[PDB]
């Protein structure tokens, strides 16, 4: 009978509006920061590039934060369905919104819309998923690995495409180019979510029940008042400049998980999540500085004379495609869960430890070979196949999906203090410092 690649016919659908959704985000992602660079350059933007760097980083961290309030809107309220088609509507606006001949005054729009966007969209693409399958089926491991081989998918080609269209044509016509993936996503998940979807997913599953209504609502209302109310004390006492806003994001994206801990002999397996959620956190820190440090050292340091620099940023998502087949035989050929969450900290420490030799051989001042970012990248995600669900084979809600990326936005809003602190000058000290605190921290927190 007809599969995709032995899964039911309706994961190619998924597969294509993931792909082509992580395509616009990655296609932006690709670009922005030298957007962001070039803004300044011109007068334009009038922030440093530790400050952008720290944009870069907050974005992403409220990009996976955004995705709890998708995934219970969608459960609750809307539906899963109508939850990844407007989000997918608010991505694309937010990509138009920078193809548009604007300066820094479209960023924050475009960064809010595509937040948004994103919350509704990425939870509940991923969710649907696991609805093709019923609840004992065997596949259901096998389709996700292909459902995220198809994010890296869209994250490959993406800088690739934008990247060489940004250096051609322009920033405008590169972000146009998001626009348009996105599109394509919609028309692809439009059209072929009708055919191969349960019409069930229209509707949400756990409606909200009459009496649950005010309360959510008094629990919004009063979150909204205090971060409104914390906003307005904030600008009273001067604390109102951007990184002074990125503080409290940061704060506000590290409380959530500091009290969602603390809100939960069956206490002993929560405390024993603690380190495991310490060692994603950390991870997902160094892997998601790629888009940000690694992405400076590329355009800095690195001779890409004859090639957009921004293609260093397939390079991430090349690896996890190209481990796939083998981890995939792996894992049928042959760890607990705690250790490969260990071990992928210890190669994501080897990463940055390995970027720090460069500079202390070679000096700074001067550039050096694409392989060591290629090496570095090969044992970032090295360790990334130990934590992310790909190179897997032979139920749940959209809520609890959100709380899979919670501790990668954790990361980033770490990120969004960190990445300030790497330049021209601390990079040998950064790189080795951060390298060998995560190894120390791999070893301990397996042990512990
Ligand atoms: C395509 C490589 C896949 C290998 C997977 C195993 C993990 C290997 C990591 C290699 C460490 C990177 C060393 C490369 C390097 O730094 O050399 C650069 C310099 O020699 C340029 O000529
Ligand atoms: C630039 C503004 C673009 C606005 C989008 C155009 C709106 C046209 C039709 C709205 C259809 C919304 C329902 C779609 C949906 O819920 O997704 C489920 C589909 O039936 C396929 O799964
Ligand atoms: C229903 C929305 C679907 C539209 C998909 C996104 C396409 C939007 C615009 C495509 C054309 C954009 C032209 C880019 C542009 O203005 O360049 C101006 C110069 O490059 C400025 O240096
Ligand atoms: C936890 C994040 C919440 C994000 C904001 C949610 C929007 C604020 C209040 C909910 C809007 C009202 C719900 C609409 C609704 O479906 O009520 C109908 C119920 O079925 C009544 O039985
Ligand atoms: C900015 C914070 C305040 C945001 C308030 C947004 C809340 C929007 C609507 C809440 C009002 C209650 C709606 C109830 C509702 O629509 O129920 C539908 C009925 O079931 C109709 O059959
Ligand atoms: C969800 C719980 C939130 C609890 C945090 C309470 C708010 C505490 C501090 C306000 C946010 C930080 C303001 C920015 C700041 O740190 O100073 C700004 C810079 O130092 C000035 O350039
Ligand atoms: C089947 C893999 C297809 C290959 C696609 C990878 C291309 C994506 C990004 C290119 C990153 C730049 C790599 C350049 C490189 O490695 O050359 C190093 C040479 O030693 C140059 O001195
Ligand atoms: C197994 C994958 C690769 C692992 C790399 C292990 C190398 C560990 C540390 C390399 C960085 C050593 C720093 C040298 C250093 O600090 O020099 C200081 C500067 O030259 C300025 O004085
Ligand atoms: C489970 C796979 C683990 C793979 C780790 C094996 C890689 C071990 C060490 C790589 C260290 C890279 C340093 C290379 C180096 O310093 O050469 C300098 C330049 O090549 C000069 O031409
Ligand atoms: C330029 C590519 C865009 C073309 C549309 C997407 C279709 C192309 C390739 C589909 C590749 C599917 C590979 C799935 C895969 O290998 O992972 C499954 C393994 O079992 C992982 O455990
Ligand atoms: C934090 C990671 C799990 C995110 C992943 N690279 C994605 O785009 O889905």
């Amino acid at each position: 009978g007809k599969t995709f690649f032995g899964q039911p016919l309706g994961l190619s659908t998924l597969f294509m509006t993931e792909m082509w959704e992580r395509f616009s985000y990655y296609g932006m992602r690709a670009i922005l920061l030298y957007y962001m660079w070039f803004l300044i350059s011109t007068g334009d933007l009038h922030i440093t590039r530790a400050t952008a760097a720290s944009i870069m980083a907050i974005y992403a961290s409220m990009v996976y934060l955004s995705g709890t309030i998708g995934g219970f809107v969608a459960d609750r309220i809307i539906g899963a369905r109508p939850a990844v088609f407007w989000g997918g509507v608010l991505i694309m606006l937010g990509h138009i919104v920078l193809a548009l001949p604007f300066g820094a005054s479209a960023l924050f729009g475009s960064i809010i819309l595509i937040i948004i966007g994103t919350g509704f969209l990425k939870p509940n693409v991923s969710t649907l998923v696991g609805t093709l399958y019923d609840e004992h089926d065997r596949r259901r491991d096998a389709g996700f690995s292909i459902f995220v081989f198809g994010i890296n998918l869209g994250a490959f080609i993406a800088p690739l495409i934008v990247g060489a269209a940004q250096e051609a044509a322009g920033y405008h016509v590169a972000f146009s180019l998001a626009a348009i993936g996105m599109f394509i996503g919609l028309l692809v998940y439009y059209f072929g979510g009708k055919k191969t979807l349960d019409p069930h997913y229209l509707r949400p599953t756990d409606p909200l029940a009459p009496e649950e209504v005010k309360p959510l609502l008094v629990k919004v209302s009063l979150a909204v008042a205090g971060f409104i109310a914390i906003i307005v004390v904030m600008n009273l006492v001067g604390w109102n400049s951007l990184p002074a806003y990125i503080n409290l994001l940061t704060i506000v994206a590290i409380a959530i998980p500091v009290f969602y801990f603390a809100w939960m002999t069956e206490h002993l397996r929560v405390v024993s999540y603690i380190p495991l959620f310490i060692a994603a956190v950390l991870f997902w820190a160094i892997e998601e500085q790629g888009s940000v440090v690694l992405a400076t050292f590329a355009a800095e340091r690195v001779d890409s004379s004859w090639f957009p620099v921004s293609w260093f940023q397939s390079l991430n998502p090349l690896f996890i495609m190209l481990y796939t087949p083998f981890f995939a035989w792996l894992w049928t050929a042959w760890p607990s869960s705690p250790t490969k969450f260990a071990v992928g900290l210890m190669f994501a420490g080897l990463s940055f430890l390995l970027m720090a030799i460069p500079g202390a051989l070679y000096g700074t001042s001067g550039k050096v070979s694409p392989l060591w970012l290629v090496g570095s990248w090969a044992l970032v995600i090295l360790g990334e196949m130990l934590i992310s669900p790909v190179g897997l084979s032979v139920a749940f809600n959209s809520q609890m999906m959100s709380m899979w990326f919670l501790s990668s936005s954790v990361g980033s809003a770490l990120n969004a203090q960190l990445v300030t602190l790497y330049n021209a000058k601390s990079e040998v000290a950064y790189f080795s410092y951060f390298g060998l605190g995560s190894v120390v921290l791999g070893i301990v927190l397996v042990f512990l």
